[PDB]
């Protein structure tokens, strides 16, 4: 009978630091709306979605120890919110895995619809439909007269119902979103303005090149041109080249050209004040105007560390408007950095420990589906220690209504002191 | 007992028209490598799963009639084929719906993935899990002495397992597929060189311009730019413009300079002697080039009704290394066409009665979960009767593998004579 010690005192824990933790989040979310990332927006509906959660949690833990005197209403309210916190906490974590998607391998053309799912679809995708998938609390959810308590919980018109329910909650709980999440990290990982071509072509003006713009020769001669930099890499190639050969290709001629960066006056006191970043975005201007082309301009005002007043000012120049797309990266390098890790990390850490609270739980399941199933035939007394490690499991798996907060603790800390 | 002359009636058709169906399918793909689309590539592989499933069907007939003499082997070889079949034909007619959706959404950039899907990813998406799903019918199905006869079915431990079987089967076969399909086609429909602009900006010299290159004027001033072609719609905009404008404005640019080719004397018996695509393929050269810069060609190919003659001549140009991607769409179009609807049509057709057949099975088998899961409770009489509705739905179902051959018949057939 000592489940009513375990189990409330698991319930305790969750709905105080799920009431702090979760609650914070909700009240500092709209406290400011200048810091506010796409991840930010998905996590503050998670924080929504397991506070309402929490909050049902001392009813689970007076259910445990003594009855269900909150009545019949309360009993469909509590399963449903369960339902709700079920499915939407999952999908939104799948929709998290669809975000870094869609930042990551679109670089460039991202925030576009990035925006469209987070504040439009994010309802149709995640909310409308977990609160449909309510229905059968509804109707099952029923309190009824246990021998000397009230048990309340969904009754169906046979067990056959229980596996339609099981396999659905599979489904839409941990299959399809497990499939969505794992493909966008499984792009995500194998995946990670001047243009990379690994077999040779002719350019704007029909001279032969290969890799990031390198010249070979203005002779029209196929062979010729081939000969010329079959000895720049040391190989018989016929054209075709690696990836790692026109990145040493590509390195040479940055080599080569960044040693003229440090010899011309005009722009050298300007190159060695930029840190590394925006000394990088100057070296991609070097390889489109040249260094009598960049000298021109701008550039005392990006030099002195003024960043928006010389971003602004190289805005208003020809190149803005020649390269449109190519120039608004390089001058937006300049104010802030590497925007053409560790968001990656804190995402990726907390559906790895969403899914790991949820891993005992899913063991004891799966031994139930073997029991009702007949797979596995022992009598009694398994099952009634299968069921008394699925609750505890359960209890322990809820847990996960905190890894959303404790992940926004200790954020700028510096852990230093000793 | 009508049931024996009912079912291996219906059986018989679908056999025989099967085996002569997908039969010509196979074989006639087989003997051409020249002619084949994507679509005729998935074809072929719908043509090998209902080919492998109507050789199947004799069993059908005589097990509807007599008796399972066939035996345990070829008991657990039926279901399986009816396995493959089942969810094979139906996934292959979502890649269908996906391929569609990458040659018309992605016009330029398609046949890159087209291929990957069509030739390497159909047996990994497919077969391949297809072929997994078959392994209840190695275990489950047997022949049993139903009182007098063999009975051929799959045998579980409790009717439990007919509800993990019957939801996985609405699952891969219809709802799953189902999303994929209608989410391709909804795409299609709402969604069905130069580049559009709805809103002012600096071309690339700076000059204020709209829509499809149409130009303004070269005075730095804002407003005066606006009023130059605030005038030119008849509204007050501030700018921003609708995409039906934006036509009027390009039919404007082109009923201008489309005038100016009738009245240049060097290319008038080049542009009459050209039909209407290849007509427009000039227009796009001539808002590019200009009168004087496009008559300087390859034109005397082109008007001679010589088309690959003329077309690897153009390639021969500067303007086909200045703008690569821009120029080969072009000299694509005076080869051939529109390549940058009727094919549209035969598979919106093949998907609608793809359904269509399973349409009366799907209402069939509706009404037993309700019977199974006590939704109605009308006794044993009508059970018996929607029972006796299955069968004949299930067997007139099957005539779905005799669809995508007849959409091949009369295939550049002249309806003409009467
Ligand atoms: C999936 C689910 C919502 C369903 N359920 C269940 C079955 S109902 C139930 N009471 C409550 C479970 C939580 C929701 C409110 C009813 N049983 C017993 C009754 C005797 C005392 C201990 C719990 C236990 S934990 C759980 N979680
Ligand atoms: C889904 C399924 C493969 C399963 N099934 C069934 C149930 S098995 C079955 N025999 C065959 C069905 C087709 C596969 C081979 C067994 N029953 C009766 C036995 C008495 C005579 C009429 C059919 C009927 S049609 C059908 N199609
Ligand atoms: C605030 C702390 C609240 C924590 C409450 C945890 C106590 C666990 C509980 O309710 O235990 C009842 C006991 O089992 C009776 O039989
Ligand atoms: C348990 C409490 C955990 C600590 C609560 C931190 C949550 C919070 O307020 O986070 C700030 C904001 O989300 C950052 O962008
Ligand atoms: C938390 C518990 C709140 C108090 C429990 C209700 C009072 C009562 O009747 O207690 C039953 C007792 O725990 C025997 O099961
Ligand atoms: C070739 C035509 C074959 C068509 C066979 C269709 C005949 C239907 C059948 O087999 O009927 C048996 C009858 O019911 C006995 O009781
Ligand atoms: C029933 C027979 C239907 C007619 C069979 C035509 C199938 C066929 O051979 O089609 C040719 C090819 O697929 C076209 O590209
Ligand atoms: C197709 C039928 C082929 C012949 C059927 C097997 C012979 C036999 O024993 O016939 C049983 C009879 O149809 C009574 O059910």
């Amino acid at each position: 009978n000592f489940n009513k010690i375990f189990l409330p005192t698991i319930y305790s824990i969750i709905f105080l630091t799920g009431i702090v933790g979760n609650g914070l989040v909700i009240l500092v979310m709209g406290y400011q709306k200048k810091l506010r990332s796409m991840t930010d927006k998905y996590r503050l509906h998670l924080s929504v979605a397991d506070l309402l959660f929490v909050i049902t949690l001392p009813f689970w833990a007076v259910d445990a120890v003594a009855n269900w005197y909150f009545g019949n209403f309360l009993c469909k309210a509590v399963h449903v919110i369960y339902t709700v916190n079920l499915y939407s906490s999952v999908w939104i974590l799948a929709f998290i895995s669809l975000d870094r998607y869609l930042a990551i391998v679109h670089a460039t053309n991202s925030q576009r619809p990035r925006k469209l799912l987070a504040e439009k679809v994010v309802y149709v995708g995640v909310w409308i439909p977990a609160l449909l998938l309510t229905i059968p609390d509804f109707i099952f959810a029923n309190v009824s007269e246990a021998d000397d308590r009230y048990i309340c919980d969904r009754f169906y018109p046979n067990d056959l119902w229980v596996v339609v329910f099981q396999f659905q909650h599979i489904m839409v709980g941990l299959i399809l979103p497990g499939i969505v999440i794992l493909s966008c990290y499984c792009i995500i990982i194998s995946k990670l303005d001047e243009g990379l071509r690994l077999k040779i072509y002719k350019d704007t003006e029909g001279y032969y090149t290969i890799g990031i713009g390198h010249l070979l020769t203005k002779s029209p001669s196929l062979n010729a041109a081939k000969s010329e930099l079959d000895k720049a890499i040391g190989r018989n190639t016929n054209g075709v080249i690696t990836k790692d050969e026109a990145e040493k290709l590509f390195n040479q001629d940055v080599d080569a050209a960044v040693r003229g960066i440090l010899r011309n006056a005009k722009l050298k006191p300007v190159y060695d004040s930029l840190d590394a970043v925006r000394r990088a975005a100057l070296i991609n201007m070097v390889f489109q105007m040249g260094e009598t082309g960049v000298a021109g301009f701008s550039l005392r005002m990006l030099q002195q560390k003024r960043w928006d007043e010389a971003a602004v000012n190289l805005a208003k120049s020809r190149w803005y408007n020649q390269t449109p797309n190519r120039a608004k990266r390089v001058i937006t390098t300049f104010r802030t950095g590497t925007w053409d890790r560790k968001a990656l990390k804190t995402t990726v850490i907390l559906i790895l420990a969403f899914f790991a609270c949820w891993l005992p739980y899913y063991i004891g399941i799966s031994i139930d589906s073997f029991i009702l199933l007949e797979i596995i035939k022992q009598g009694c007394e398994f099952e009634n220690t299968v069921h008394k490690w699925i609750s505890i499991t359960e209890a322990l798996a809820f847990f996960h209504c905190c890894l959303n907060p404790i992940l926004y603790a200790f954020l700028g800390a510096k852990f230093k002191t000793s």
